[PDB]
């Protein structure tokens, strides 16, 4: 089988968040459980519909997040993904609610690092096989190190 | 690392959800959250023991759907891989009871749709990389669609 | 697409629990909710910084199993991978937890059974393609083996 690796587009200030999921009822539930999660969040939503007329779905409440979203999905082509798109918001405010929707069988990221979308094609369609975000690791951090992650928690307010 | 590319028969009427587990107890846990999701659902559960006897531990409510479940739990023949099969009831109904089964680590898919299960095979045994659910998409809807869909969820009583 | 077979290292009496998540408060919060499972739980964790100074990110109570978990980590290599290794407990004790955790994505695999992580090498870096988590099952269960596993969940006092 053949595996292709699709560099997936993330704007500075968002962070997207791709996974699978199955039945169209796909994206008015994300819609509305992104909606519902806070007044003040950006988000666009793009769902590939497997069967049928086969077509990318979509919804959410800023369009330059839609067709980023929209573009990202054809870019991955696999039946049954979905791409959400986020602005004025992070994954951790939304990701247990994804994770809830009762279409949603998995996420497959969520991140604002370079990331790249391993896709394999057979001769039925494609299928996602996992993603690189990121990275790899150089070193192990330090106690300084610790101090450093532990303060910038308390700095940002995630934590006291 | 060898690839094969797995085919799952999905009967008319069926649906079939497949995922990754841990422990005997995944058998027993999954019959009960199904049984108690709903008085009329059928189901069949198939879970790939990978030590001792690394026998297909099943249990249902249907010698059909657990046949199914069986058969499709061999044809991937990877550890720890859980296969259910329901009719009268859909993914959407018991998705998120599965998800929250304390054994579950995660779940492949969830569909009706013609589905491939990607293999990979080494030295030690097999290992699910991931799912070709249905096919590739064919373009962006247009606001008549989204009209439509919209429709669709209502007349079926799922969205006022 | 390149793809490593990497061996986890299982010491006996303790599980390895493998997943993907995003932001380093990512160890912060899975050392909480392993602390607040049980006042007995043994665990160690790493989390694969993926961006800045891609470091391998620890925390844990058990010095041994802080070290199993960083050495894990770097094996597998891939951007935002996590690994776990927990003793004087079991997984089931700690999934849903791990799975409720905001950062966390998806889960890999928990098992105590031989396991090879399925890397993907690409030229920014590695991924997580899949797992091979014990061996390939040799047959399907009898009746007798039915009243044999549900007679043994009982022995263990899971089930009445």
């Amino acid at each position: 089988v053949k595996i292709d690796v699709i560099r997936v587009e993330i704007p500075e200030g968002t962070n997207v968040i791709i996974g699978q999921s199955h039945f169209i009822k796909t994206v008015e539930d994300l819609y509305e459980t992104l909606a519902s999660s806070s007044p003040h969040l950006k988000f666009g939503i793009a769902f590939c519909e497997a069967s049928g007329k086969r077509l990318i779905r979509w919804d959410g409440n800023d369009e330059e997040l839609i067709k980023l979203a929209q573009q990202t999905a054809l870019k991955i082509g696999a039946g049954h993904t979905f791409v959400i798109y986020i602005k004025n918001g992070f994954p951790i405010n939304v990701l247990n609610r994804i994770k809830n929707v009762e279409e949603v069988v998995r996420i497959f990221a969520a991140t604002a690092n370079p990331l790249q979308v391993l896709v394999a094609e057979t001769d039925q369609g494609r299928g996602v096989i996992g993603v690189v975000d990121g990275y790899t690791p150089l070193g192990i951090e330090t106690e300084a190190d610790i101090k450093e992650r532990k303060e910038l928690l308390r700095k940002f307010g995630y934590k006291r």
